[PDB]
């Protein structure tokens, strides 16, 4: 109910939501599959969401998978098969897909060709179709897959005050009363990410119906976003406990990312693409040539001193 299915519900993105809505009215003017379109930034941003109001706006279907369950070249080719023309094939976290999967990629993005080795290669037509890949960064992925995008959207953190929009427009969804400050204290602690802010409202929504009076204020958020051990600056118990680690068990870094992510009993892939980010971009960590280190802000957070000594 709350996720936007179309652009013109698309908030706090709006260069995405300009270039997007004239190539899809360009596309579909010509009656033609929109070109390959890649969407990149940090989770829960809106890429699965961008991705379906794509082919929604086309007025097309959607396959969705993912670069992990595309184990073999024989998976990939069975979806690109089944495609009608025009339909978008989404491929989340695509930066994971194998080096031999990624080659079949290439033909069917460039030429409308499946080109799959059985020995024998078999070459096959493909109809008009539009490949829309989704990861954490562009970097992560290789020159000849990212070159063959035609449209390239990066998706950033949000605003606080653009979250505080998409907050009080989903409380007008759910039918709830809010008060301009109750959407800005979940906006505030929503960690830049709509989905989350879109949660906590829900969480908040159950305050307000069993503790409060039913309408979301201020100070039934806070309480409530309290009780969710979620701090003032949107951090959650994991994001607290990597800093205090970083700052505990290796005196605020340097520290490379498999000490940390061994420290802290968690995988790479984890602390790089979950926690990090948004660490980093608020200005709590800084990554170096040595490894991550706090800033002095990190221990300002906790009430504690900031060390003063030599690197
Ligand atoms: N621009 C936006 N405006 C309002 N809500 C959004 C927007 N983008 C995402 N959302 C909400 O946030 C949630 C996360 O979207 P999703 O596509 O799953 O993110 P990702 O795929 O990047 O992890 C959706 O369920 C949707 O309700």
């Amino acid at each position: 109910a709350i996720r936007p299915l179309k652009l013109a519900d698309y908030i706090g993105q709006p260069s995405v939501r300009e270039q997007m809505e004239l190539f899809i009215h360009a596309a579909r003017g010509r009656q033609e599959a929109l070109d390959h379109t890649l969407i990149f930034g940090p989770p829960g941003l809106g890429k699965t969401t961008l991705a379906n109001i794509i082919a929604q706006e086309m007025g097309v279907s959607i396959k969705s998978t993912s670069g992990p369950v595309l184990e073999r070249p024989g998976d990939l080719a069975a979806l690109l098969t089944n495609l009608e023309a025009g339909d978008v094939l989404f491929v989340d976290e695509i930066h994971r897909l194998s080096p031999i999967v990624e080659e079949v990629l290439y033909p069917a993005m460039e030429d409308f060709q499946l080109d799959i080795m059985i020995a024998r290669s078999i070459k096959l037509d493909l109809p008009p179709f539009t490949l829309v890949g989704a990861t954490t960064r562009a970097g992560m992925l290789t020159n000849p897959l990212r070159d063959r995008f035609g449209i390239v959207q990066r998706l950033e953190f949000y605003n606080v005050e653009d979250l505080a929009t998409i907050v009080s427009r989903s409380a007008g969804i759910l039918g709830l009363e809010i008060e301009p400050q109750g959407a800005a204290e979940i906006a505030k602690r929503a960690r830049g990410t709509p989905r989350i802010a879109n949660r906590l409202l829900r969480r908040v929504r159950d305050f307000a119906e069993v503790r409060g009076q039913g309408d979301i204020t201020r100070v039934i958020a806070d309480k409530a976003l309290n009780l969710l051990d979620v701090d003032e600056r949107g951090f959650d118990h994991l994001d607290r406990r990597l800093l205090l680690t970083m700052i505990d068990k290796f005196d605020g870094g340097p520290v490379g990312i498999d000490n940390l992510a061994a420290a802290l009993s968690e995988e790479r892939h984890t602390i790089e693409d979950v926690l990090e980010p948004y660490l980093i971009q608020q200005g709590y960590i800084m990554r170096t040539p040595r490894g991550r280190v706090v800033t002095r802000h990190a221990y300002l957070h906790f009430g504690l001193n900031i060390p003063k000594r030599l690197g």
